[PDB]
């Protein structure tokens, strides 16, 4: 037993390696990357949208780490994490590894909601979420990953034992936040807020719960509390935003929103970018009833 | 247990709680932290550097988390980490924990070298450093610190039970990186640069091996790469410059220095922070021979 087969005639599963010119006697790059063809090309429709110049081959043979004319220099590292693409006014407009996923979270309503307040880390996690060979790989298969010698029955070999071996890691679950939260530190016009915690969260998850996207990079069990307790270790007791949100406005902090509009930006902020209908950000008493 | 006396008759060792106006019946908050009092009053001169108001009182009976008129408002966040802060006219200069240490990186010779050129992360292990309580506190423990109700000798014992559990992270051997390097990436006009990489780095670890400020924040095996190995994952085989750096200026990426001023912004930034006598600058054939 092995990998499903692709109906494309690609493999299955690939090791991407930082293929260059100049030699690279040590092994000195990133972890190759394991990239799985097979759910990919089922999810995406047309394959030139990831081959743009509709030929049916491997980046790197135009896309090099140094960059090479075939690919008028733009280099590996530009081809695989660009943000930035402009739009081509003819012919298709390239997508990297990244602008695509992220264009997924700006784009799907289940996800736009919290991607359209997080500001990602791109730490060391992120990074390996495809920067992720299986340790099996030898410093001898790397050199001959980085020059091209390998051979595709143990390219493909090393990346079944990868993708075999990957686990999806389990969010925690709402069952270990706070049933509802009562926003009270700045009750005087209004009543405090009765904040729906765990029924948000709950909802928020569930309509993610097996896209195959938000779990490789959604990889620490209390990552997503991470989308409103920002800026601050996991933790199953975050600090409250009003340890780091002043009531009154913060000279010293300017990039820092005072505790009512960071309230009202991040609630609003999820709200709008998922188009919930209720409540709506003129909608003045339903997060908090008016005061008497 | 119990740890060294003071001369001070500070608490050798002291845990501080997230202190102010509001109840936090569930913990809600950042691990507190333990300040070593015995170590900093015996390089720290002047009492009055830190209880900058001349009596030496706990920083939160004017710093609360909220902020209140007898610490002008200023918070504990902003008490503790404070970075831009202002000379003071009139009489003490407040400092905070994170101004403090950055100064010193700064003012130290055998520190402004590195710390000229590393960009720091400021990330999770970053914050643990200071944010660092044992596990055997309680949650009960929790709420006498936060309401200011527990007993000073179990405070004291919180303290010792952490400082006693510490441990310190010691940096890889220069022996596991490259003896030289001979960088000819860009070898043109002048001959490839035989960089003495394992000396450099012995060199620097050497200065700095007591230290016990550098010893806690430099709390990964393989970080002090990073000083040069920037911005990719801790590795025994980080990736080349010149992959994320072009030899042309990247229009895409225009904050990014082009290969050639990689290099030389990196190797005079340090030794121009470290006031390195030679090679100057200008001493151009002393990190690269005139080329035949
Ligand atoms: C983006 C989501 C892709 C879609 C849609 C399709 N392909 Fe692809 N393919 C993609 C990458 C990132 C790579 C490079 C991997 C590498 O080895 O460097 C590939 C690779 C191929 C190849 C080359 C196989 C190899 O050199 O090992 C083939 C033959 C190929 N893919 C063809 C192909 C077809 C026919 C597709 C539509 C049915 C298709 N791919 C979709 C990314 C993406
Ligand atoms: C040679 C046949 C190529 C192959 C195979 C791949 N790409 Fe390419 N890429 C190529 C060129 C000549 C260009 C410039 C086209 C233009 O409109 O100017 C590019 C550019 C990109 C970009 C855009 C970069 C930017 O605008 O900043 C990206 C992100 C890119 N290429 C990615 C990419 C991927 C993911 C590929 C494998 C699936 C791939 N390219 C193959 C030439 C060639
Ligand atoms: C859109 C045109 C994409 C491009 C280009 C790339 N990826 Fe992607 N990826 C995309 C989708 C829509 C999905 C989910 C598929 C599904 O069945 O829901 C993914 C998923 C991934 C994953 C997670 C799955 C896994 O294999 O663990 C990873 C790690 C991943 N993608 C990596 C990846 C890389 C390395 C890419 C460039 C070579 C890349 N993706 C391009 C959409 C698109
Ligand atoms: C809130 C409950 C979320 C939902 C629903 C979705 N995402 Fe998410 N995502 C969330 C957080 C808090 C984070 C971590 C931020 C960080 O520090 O990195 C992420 C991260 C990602 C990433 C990586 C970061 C990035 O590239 O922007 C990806 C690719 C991602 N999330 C994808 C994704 C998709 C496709 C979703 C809808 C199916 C989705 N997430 C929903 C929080 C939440
Ligand atoms: C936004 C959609 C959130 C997500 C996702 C999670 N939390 Fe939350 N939480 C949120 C808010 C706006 C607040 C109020 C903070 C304030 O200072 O006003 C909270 C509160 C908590 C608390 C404190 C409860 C208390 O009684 O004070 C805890 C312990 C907490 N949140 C935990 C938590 C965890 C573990 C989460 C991920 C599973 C999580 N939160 C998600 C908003 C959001
Ligand atoms: C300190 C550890 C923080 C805690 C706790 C919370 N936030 Fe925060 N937030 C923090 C910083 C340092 C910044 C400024 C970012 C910058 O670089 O300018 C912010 C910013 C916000 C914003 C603005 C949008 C954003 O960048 O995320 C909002 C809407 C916001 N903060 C809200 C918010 C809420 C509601 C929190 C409790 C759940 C919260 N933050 C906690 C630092 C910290
Ligand atoms: C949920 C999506 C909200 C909407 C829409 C509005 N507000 Fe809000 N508001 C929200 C929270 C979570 C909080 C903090 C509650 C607390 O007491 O700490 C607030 C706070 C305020 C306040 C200050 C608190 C008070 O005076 O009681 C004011 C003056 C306020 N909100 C004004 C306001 C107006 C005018 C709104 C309609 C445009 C409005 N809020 C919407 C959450 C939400
Ligand atoms: C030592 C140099 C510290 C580093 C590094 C960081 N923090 Fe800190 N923090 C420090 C002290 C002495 C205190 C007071 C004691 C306490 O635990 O309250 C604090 C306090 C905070 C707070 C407010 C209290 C709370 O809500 O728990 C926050 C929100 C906080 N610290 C956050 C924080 C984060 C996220 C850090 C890494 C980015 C961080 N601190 C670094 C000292 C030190
Ligand atoms: C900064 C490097 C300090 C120097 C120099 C000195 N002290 Fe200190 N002290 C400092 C901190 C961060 C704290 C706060 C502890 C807290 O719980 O908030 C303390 C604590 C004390 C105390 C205890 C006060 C109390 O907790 O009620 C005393 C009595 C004290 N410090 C005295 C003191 C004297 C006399 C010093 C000079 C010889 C001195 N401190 C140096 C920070 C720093
Ligand atoms: C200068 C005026 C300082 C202020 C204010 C604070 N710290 Fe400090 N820190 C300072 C020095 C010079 C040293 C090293 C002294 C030596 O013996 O060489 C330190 C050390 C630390 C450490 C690491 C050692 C340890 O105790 O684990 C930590 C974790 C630390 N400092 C914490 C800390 C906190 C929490 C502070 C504010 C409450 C704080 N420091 C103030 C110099 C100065
Ligand atoms: C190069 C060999 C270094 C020397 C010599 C010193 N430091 Fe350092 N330091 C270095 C790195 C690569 C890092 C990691 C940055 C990160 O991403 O966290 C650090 C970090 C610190 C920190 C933490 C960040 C900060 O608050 O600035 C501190 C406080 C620190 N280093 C202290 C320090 C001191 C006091 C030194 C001289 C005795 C010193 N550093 C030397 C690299 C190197
Ligand atoms: C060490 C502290 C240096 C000093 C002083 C100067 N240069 Fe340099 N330069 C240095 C390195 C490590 C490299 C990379 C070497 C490689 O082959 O990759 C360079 C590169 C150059 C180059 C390009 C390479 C070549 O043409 O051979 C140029 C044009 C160059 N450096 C010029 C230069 C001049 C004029 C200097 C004095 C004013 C100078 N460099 C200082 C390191 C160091
Ligand atoms: C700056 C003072 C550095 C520190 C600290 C470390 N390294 Fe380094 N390293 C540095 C340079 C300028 C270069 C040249 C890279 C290039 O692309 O031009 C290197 C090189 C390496 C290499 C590759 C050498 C080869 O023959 O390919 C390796 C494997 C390497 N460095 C590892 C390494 C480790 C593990 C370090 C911490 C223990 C480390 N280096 C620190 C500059 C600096
Ligand atoms: C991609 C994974 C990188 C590798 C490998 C190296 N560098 Fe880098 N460098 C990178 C980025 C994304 C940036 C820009 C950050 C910004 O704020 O714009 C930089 C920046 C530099 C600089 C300028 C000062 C700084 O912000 O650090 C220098 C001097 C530099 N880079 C040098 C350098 C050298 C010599 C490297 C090999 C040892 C190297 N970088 C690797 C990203 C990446």
């Amino acid at each position: 037993a092995a990998l499903e087969p692709t109906d494309s005639g690609a493999p299955s599963a690939i090791v991407m390696f930082p293929v260059g010119e100049k030699p690279n006697p040590k092994g000195a790059a990133m972890k190759p990357v394991v990239f799985n063809h097979l759910i990919h090309e089922k999810k995406i429709d047309n394959c030139e949208t990831c081959h743009h110049t509709g030929d049916p081959v491997s980046c790197s043979t135009c896309h090099t780490v140094e960059g090479k004319a075939e690919g008028n220099y733009i280099t590996l590292d530009r081809a695989m994490h660009a943000t930035n693409i402009a739009k081509r006014a003819k012919g298709n407009t390239p997508v990297s590894c990244v602008s695509c996923h992220e264009q997924q979270t700006k784009e799907r309503r289940e996800c736009a909601g919290c991607h359209a307040i997080v500001t990602p880390k791109r730490d060391e996690a992120w990074c390996a979420t495809c920067h992720n060979i299986t340790p099996s790989m030898t410093p001898e298969q790397m050199q001959k990953g980085i020059n091209g010698t390998l051979l595709p029955g143990d390219n493909e070999a090393l990346a079944a034992e990868t993708v075999l071996a990957q686990k999806t890691v389990e969010p925690v679950s709402p069952m270990l936040a706070p049933y509802k939260v009562v926003i009270d530190a700045l009750a005087d016009k209004y009543e405090p807020s009765n904040f729906t915690h765990r029924r948000h969260l709950t909802s928020l998850m569930e309509r993610i719960k097996d896209d195959k996207l938000a779990q490789a990079f959604h990889n620490k069990p209390e990552i997503l509390c991470a989308t409103c307790h920002h800026r601050s270790p996991l933790s199953l007791t975050p600090p409250k935003c009003g340890s780091c949100h002043t009531k009154e406005i913060d000279k010293a902090n300017p990039g820092r929103p005072n505790l009512m509009a960071a309230y009202h930006l991040q609630c609003m902020g999820c709200h709008k970018g998922m188009d919930v209908a209720r409540p709506r950000d003129t909608d003045c008493t339903t997060c908090h009833k008016a005061a008497p």
